[PDB]
């Protein structure tokens, strides 16, 4: 499926939390 290689930038910071 399509991965987190938009927010790989600072939008990161919610990829941990993995909210909304």
């Amino acid at each position: 499926s399509m991965h987190p290689g938009h927010l790989k930038g600072r939008e990161i910071g919610m990829w941990y939390a993995k909210k909304q």
